Order: C-alpha cells, then sequence, then structure tokens
C-alpha cells in the first residue's frame, strides 16, 4: 500500500517484491 518502492510503474514495471502498480507509482502493498 505504500509508495516505498522507489519505482514508478509508468511502463507497468515494479521490480521491488511486493510492489503493485498503482499507476503511475509502485506501491509495496
Amino acid at each position: 500500500g505504500l509508495p516505498v518502492c522507489g519505482e514508478t510503474c509508468v511502463g507497468g514495471t515494479c521490480n521491488t517484491p511486493g510492489c503493485k502498480c498503482s499507476w503511475p507509482v509502485c506501491t509495496r502493498n
């Protein structure tokens, strides 16, 4: 639920395990 991945999923990518794409930002849970 938290954007603590340090990743944006603009292209639909989130590498950090637990990160979901809450476009355009990755949220870990």
